């Protein structure tokens, strides 16, 4: 086998770590935050990975909170007008197989602890151009999956593939004990409020046991872009269930008891989403490869980073193996990069155009569901593979022979 260095340990960096270490290879982990520095810090994500995602996890064993986190059984969408707080529309439909989201600082520090019983080097770094060039001497391959820490903009922005240039949602978080769970299967309760922003909300497991997290996605200056003035975490509790009471009062109806999990269970912030050349040469020539959000970077939940982020491990993982004992040659890494873009393209396409006002035919498509229970169940699942969603959801010709075909069919 071969030896492999990786920068960043998150959830595509320690899932492929930790098959490869499985598999006999030799991998040296490079990373700025402690597992312990992970536990006590702030909340980094609302990571609801569905059952393609978690079932990478469990080939691999790395399951370890299966039974203790609260499944996510489905998936329910409302259309808001926030003028007079009408429904245009509302369905809900189970998931074939549920998804799950375990707190990163419960999984990473785990998975890291786990990372080095199997063998692996956990250095505890803050890679910079000079760091990586020391491991690119070092090492046959060297993976640079570090998420959205800003070493990853030293890859090129790929300007033919990143459509947007600034955030399109000022994002946050809320994690909280004590809301009411919906009879009788618990959903993502998306509410995609027009002109807006969205909120959704479902259950998790975080460093106390099973919770709720709260989404909210504003549209920039809009009603909800009133995250930069909020701090203290009463304030940011506050100002949650402040947008809940004015835009989506069934949901806020779920909140009356709510608190923090933990002082650190709340996040604020925004990004603009992006894809990059996945090679960066180093001033010394060698080549640095990179993975997962480095790469290809989403907003929340159709965005779908960590069911990304695990998806692109188990590729990248198969094209390592495969390489047996050939270079890993810029382009061996295009090539595999590549196989990773032709499963992402069409996500990035689908959650994209969430962020913009939605197209006639996608409005005819999600109103549909409402109707027929067989479209909202398709909805609902293609969460697990959004490819799925093309090409009907892109093409308003496609559109419309998808439901010519579900209405006939419903006779
Ligand atoms: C608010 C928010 C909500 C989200 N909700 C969802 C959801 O509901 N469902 C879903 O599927 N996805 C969701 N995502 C996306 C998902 O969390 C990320 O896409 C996923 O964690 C990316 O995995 P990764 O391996 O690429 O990097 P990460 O998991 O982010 O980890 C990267 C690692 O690199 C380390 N690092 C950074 N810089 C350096 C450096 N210079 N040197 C060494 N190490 C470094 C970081 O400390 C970290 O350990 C959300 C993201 C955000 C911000």
């Amino acid at each position: 086998m071969r030896r492999i260095a990786i920068v960043g340990a998150g959830q595509s960096g320690l899932q492929l770590g930790l098959g490869l270490l499985d598999t006999g290879y030799d991998v040296t982990m490079i990373t700025n935050r402690t597992a312990d520095e992970i536990r006590q810090g702030k909340v980094m994500s609302s990571q609801c990975m569905f059952h393609t995602a978690l079932q990478t996890e469990r080939d691999l064993g790395l399951n370890f909170w299966e039974e203790q986190c609260p499944a996510v059984e489905g998936i329910g969408l409302a259309l808001v007008n926030p003028e007079n707080g009408a429904k245009a529309f509302e369905w809900s439909a189970r998931l074939e197989r549920y998804a799950q989201s375990v707190d990163q600082r419960v999984k990473m520090p785990y998975w890291m602890e786990e990372f080095e019983r199997r063998g692996g080097q956990l250095v505890i770094q803050d890679a910079g151009i000079e760091e990586l060039e020391q491991l690119a001497n070092d090492y046959e391959l060297v993976l640079l999956a570090a998420g959205k820490g800003e070493v990853v903009k030293q890859f090129e922005r790929d300007g033919a593939r990143s459509v947007f240039d600034k955030p399109q949602r000022a994002l946050a978080l809320t994690y909280v004990k004590n809301m009411k769970p919906i009879s009788p299967y618990s959903r993502v309760t998306f509410n995609i409020i027009t002109e807006v922003g969205e909120y959704f909300s479902f259950p998790a497991l975080t460093i106390n046991g099973p919770c709720d997290i709260m989404v909210f996605e504003g549209i920039p200056n809009g009603p909800m872009d009133c995250w930069q003035d909020v701090k203290t975490p009463e304030q940011h509790l506050q100002c949650s269930l402040d947008l809940l009471k004015k835009f989506v009062p069934w949901e806020y109806e779920r909140c009356a008891n709510v608190e923090l999990t933990d002082a650190g269970g709340y996040l604020a912030g925004r990004f603009p989403p992006t894809v990059r050349k996945p090679v960066l040469t180093l001033p010394s020539g060698k080549k640095i490869f990179g993975m997962a959000d480095a790469l290809v970077v989403n907003d929340p939940i159709t965005g779908q980073g960590s069911n990304n982020a695990a998806k692109c491990s188990k590729i990248y993982f198969d094209a390592i193996l495969a390489n047996d004992n050939q270079s890993f040659s810029e382009q061996w890494m295009v090539q595999t990069f590549e196989r990773y873009w032709a499963y992402a393209e069409k996500v990035v396409a689908w959650t994209n155009s969430l962020l913009l006002p939605p197209e006639p035919h996608v409005v005819e498509l999600l109103a549909a569901a409402s109707q027929n229970q067989s479209i909202a169940s398709i909805m609902a699942n293609n969460f697990d593979d959004p490819r799925a969603f093309a090409p009907w959801w892109f093409d308003a010709d496609q559109a419309q022979a998808f439901l010519a075909s579900k209405n006939t069919a419903k006779v």
